[PDB]
Parts: structure tokens; C-alpha cells; sequence
């Protein structure tokens, strides 16, 4: 009972390009994969649903992302109700007509450190593991002419249609498909983002060969991962758990990754940023309410995990496909 | 002391009557074997605070709303706490969330739509907090009695109903073996969760039917595999680090059994495969979850090699 979403316009942004025979596909793949999770869908159309009609009078994507409009308390209280009903909301933070929606992750402090050093101007942009696609929006504040991102989780999907509900002529879509789902050598985007994702992957060289294959030749792709200090022959691998997360694999050094980045094909390698997370970027509120980094650091020692290993860390590398 | 007189009288004049008016001494013998048990519970259901919803909803959540400032939440936060750990749920409880290791909102909602329960006679065998009474209450129940053994959830279940006092839910603290024989009064009954722990999977079927009036109506939850008729899964040693683990059928080997313990029109309504979002450790159950149990290399399996758990709901009228 959620509306198929029209892909014609994307069809339409796409013709021309090389990612037009993919385009032409994605809507019988849209259709079937929404049919298929149709039962997992159901769990968020209540909240869904219950958000107001509203339409904008002022957008903001470029510093921040702002809603404005006229809106008086009692249909604020409905909104912020209806979106509290999407919860937990990692990403972000939005802020939609006067709902602050205060999201784990400070994701706005992480961008504005790494927006300047890109330039997305007239780019068509995929953002792999978009979460609820708070990037994406940014991405189009800074110029992008379209971003597509990929997650296959319905609850992110819902919130980035919680969002696309107030910002429905803009070209950015969330398909809730894996990496793996693309088909072979799209090589179609001018920059491809991973942010988050490498450490959770079996085969990293593996991640950064698919990310490379979804570049033109000429395209930027920007990792963000976990790092650990050290030379180039440095490479953490835990035990069990890292942060209290379960599958956590390669957690190499900065030097580590710019190799494997260079193996794997790209140029250009270097990083642009590296920080400590700090529990200020990071943490509980009541818009997800469960457990966050200062949870899983050691509690006499925020350099440290709760199982002892270095704190997380996360380095920006960006990288040419030659 | 709990006082079941408002039970005796629900179900005066109906096929439970009898067994009703033995039901408080029972209890209280019951309640005096388990007072070492329920002592370590006792400070937190005493530190309860009183309080009394403006707002109840139990018919698409369990949400109770009422006037509570920061420092009586504080002090119904840390009571709430204090019976951890919390499996069934979530509960919001005064703009307390007790996020429990179980989304079992999302799977009652799978199941309800499937079922009319509006005026029935309801029994909810193994129903853990009794989290299901309270939405079956919510979908229209005359009444919901739970049994499972459990002391803790036991006085879970005390926890909520502390806040709704007056409404025809009650659990006890029973296994469905302490029921007697033919008791034939209940116009439906559910087994959720409780076939794979038993070593008799059909006197479970029997017993289940003998609960019920006759066109009464079976809901059957429980762990099954893949596969054709024929196809019947008993673990080597663990299911998922689980002891006590018998029958794993799959969906059309229980539907078979079903028919073999005399019900009819027996069909499959929900087939689902658990996922973490739905089962997983939180602040209110810290214990291992779902995400321990499954190969960490093979999210299909789980850490003994077993299929992973897919649960299917089945329904069956007795004739």
C-alpha cells in the first residue's frame, strides 16, 4: 500500500548517458523489489502516512538542510509525530519546517569538512550505503546535477520518503538495492561515494573494484572508513568485536588504504580528512534511542573500544579512475 | 496477594466456570513455591510510581500516555529496569520506551489482520510478558487469560498491569499442563513460540485443542525449515545455542500434523525469516541475541550449520 514511485524522469535525466540501458530496467526492479518487501514496508505507512501536506516557501540543501514554511504548532506537533514514527534516524540532521530532527550522527560536521575539497558541479553522483540518504541531499546543496544512492534497508528507504515528500522535483533517488545488484561495468557515474561501508566488507580490494567499475573512466571515488594509526604495513582485523559491532574486517592503516586504493586501479590517492569520532559527532537522542559510541568506548579511556582496541577513527581518501 | 475474583466472575456461566473457581487457590499455592523467585523482583514493582493513564492505546501499539514529569519518569525508568531482561514488547509506558529485545509489534501485525478476535474468549499459552494479551485486548478480546512458568515474566506482566488495573487480562504463572483435562471453553487459543521446546510436538496439538470450544480456533507460531512434507529437522545438540530443542518441521509437515491432531481447515497465514532488526540485545536486554546465534560468515544458517530461524504462522479451527 505504498505508491509505486515513478521512475520516467530519472529515465528521462539518464537518456544519453551511460547509465541510460540501466535506467531503462530499473523500474520493472523498483516495482518487483517494493512487491517483495511489501510486508517490511507496512511496518513505517502509518508513519508515513500521517505526515502533513505541506510544500516549502524556503529550501536550504547548501549549509545544512532547512525546510521552511508557514506551519502553526498543532500541525507541527503532527509532523513531529509522524516522523518520530520512523525512528531510529542515524544521519543527518534535517530540519523540516521547525522539527529538529536531532539524528544520531552529526553527518553535517563530517560533510562540510569534505565537501570542499570535491567539486560536484553538473556531476552524477551515487552514494553507496546511503543510509536515509542525508548525503544525497547535501550532494545536489553543493551543485551535484543528480545523485542516486544505494541501501537495501527499508527503514532508510521510508525516511528518504519521508523527506522526497517535501522535495519532490529534485533529482535524487534511493534505491533500496545492494552494491551487488547494479549490474557489471555500469560505469556511469562522474563520482561514486562509500562512506562507512569498507570495514564491514569480507573482501576490501573486492568493494574497491565494484566502486571503480561504477566510474566513467576519469570519475572520483570518495571512501570513508575506520582506520587505525601506523605504516603501511599496519592492519587490524578483531578478534570478535570492534565498537561492540559485529562483522568488522579490515580496519587498515591510512598509508594501508591508499595502497590498496592504488592496487586496486585508482590514482590521484590521498587523504583529504582523518579524525577521532568524537561522542560530541556521535551519540543517543531521542531520535535514536539506543545504544551509541560512548556506549562502546572504554569507559576510562576514550582512546580505546570496550574491548580494548584503538577508538574509532575515519579517514576521507579520495581517488581518480585512471 | 492476587485477587482473581473479577476472573470468576468474567467467566461465570461459561464452560471455564468451574475451573475458575478453583483458580485463586492455585495461584496462591503457586505464588508460595515461587516466593524465593519473586522476592528478587519485589523492590522493583514496589518502586513503581503511581500513576494513572489519560491515554491508552492498545490497538496499534502499547502506548499509555499520561501527565509525569522528569522526576517521576527517572523513578519509573530505573523501577522498569529493574526487571530487565525484556523480551516481548516494545511498551511505551509514560514516555518511558522499554524497547525490548522483540519488534513483537511488527509480527503482530503480520498476524492479526488474519484473525477475528472481537468479543472472543482468548488464551495465550507461553505468553511470555503477556505483551499479545494486551494487543489482543487491543483487537477487540472479551478476554485474554496468558500461562507461562515464568516468574519474571510474571511480574513483568504485574509491571503494566499495575497501569491497567481494571481491564479482562490476567497471566499464570502456569504451564499449560497444571490446565486440566477438557477444559473446551476457549474460542481461541495461541502457541506462539512453544511447539520447538516441546519433546511431543502432537500431545502439544492435543492439548492445544482440548483448550477449545468446538469451531474454536488454533494460532500456531513456531520455528520451521524449508522443504516438502517429509522434511523434519530434530537438532543434533543446539538450535541457535538453544537447549531443549525437538521439532523443526517444515510448513507442510506441520500442516499435516495439525490435520493428524484433528483440526481443520489448517493453512499457513505468515512465513517469516527473523531478522536483527526484529531480534536483537538493547539497554532493557542485554543478554545474546539473534546477530550471536547466526554463522557471522553465513546469515542463512545458524552457528551450528542449522537453516537459520524462519517462523511460520499456522491457524486451524477444531470441528
Amino acid at each position: 500500500s505504498n505508491a509505486m514511485i515513478d521512475l520516467a524522469p530519472l529515465v528521462r535525466r539518464l537518456a544519453g548517458t551511460p547509465l541510460a540501458e540501466w535506467a531503462n530496467g530499473l523500474q520493472a526492479q523498483l516495482d518487483t523489489k517494493m512487491s517483495k518487501g511489501h510486508g517490511d514496508l507496512q511496518r513505517w505507512q502509518s508513519a508515513l502516512d500521517a505526515l502533513p501536506a505541506l510544500q516549502p516557501e524556503k529550501v536550504d540543501l547548501t549549509d545544512s538542510f532547512t525546510l521552511e514554511t508557514e506551519c502553526d504548532g498543532e500541525t507541527r506537533t503532527v509532523l513531529r509525530k509522524a516522523l518520530l514514527g520512523l525512528s531510529p534516524w542515524r544521519k543527518g540532521p534535517f530540519n523540516v519546517f521547525g522539527v529538529h530532527i536531532d539524528t544520531e550522527w552529526r553527518s553535517d560536521w563530517k560533510w562540510s569538512r569534505v565537501s570542499p575539497h570535491l567539486d560536484l558541479k553538473g556531476k552524477r553522483v551515487l552514494d553507496v550505503g546511503c543510509g536515509n540518504g542525508y548525503y544525497q541531499w547535501r550532494m545536489l546543496g553543493a551543485g551535484a546535477d543528480s545523485v542516486i544512492g544505494v541501501d537495501p534497508n527499508w527503514l532508510f528507504f521510508c525516511q528518504f520518503q519521508a523527506m522526497q515528500r517535501y522535495l519532490p522535483d529534485l533529482p535524487a533517488w534511493h534505491l533500496p538495492f545492494a552494491l551487488e545488484d547494479l549490474p557489471a561495468n555500469l560505469e556511469g557515474f562522474d563520482t561514486v561515494f562509500s562512506m562507512g561501508v569498507l570495514y564491514h566488507r569480507k573482501s576490501p580490494i573486492d568493494h574497491l573494484l565494484a566502486l571503480k567499475d561504477c566510474l566513467v573512466k576519469g570519475g572520483e571515488l570518495v571512501m570513508e572508513t575506520l582506520v587505525i594509526p601506523g605504516d603501511v604495513h599496519q592492519v587490524l582485523v578483531p578478534e570478535d568485536r570492534y565498537a561492540q559491532m559485529r562483522n568488522v574486517w579490515f580496519l587498515p592503516s591510512v598509508p594501508a588504504l591508499e595502497l590498496w586504493m592504488r592496487r586496486a586501479g585508482f590514482t590521484d590517492v590521498r587523504c583529504v580528512d582523518v579524525s577521532h569520532t568524537t561522542v560530541e559527532e556521535q551519540r543517543s537522542t531521542e531520535w535514536m534511542r539506543f545504544q551509541s559510541l560512548g556506549d562502546y568506548l572504554d569507559p576510562n579511556d576514550h582512546s580505546k573500544t570496550v574491548e580494548g582496541l584503538p577508538a574509532p577513527m575515519r579517514a576521507v581518501i579520495v581517488g581518480r579512475k585512471p
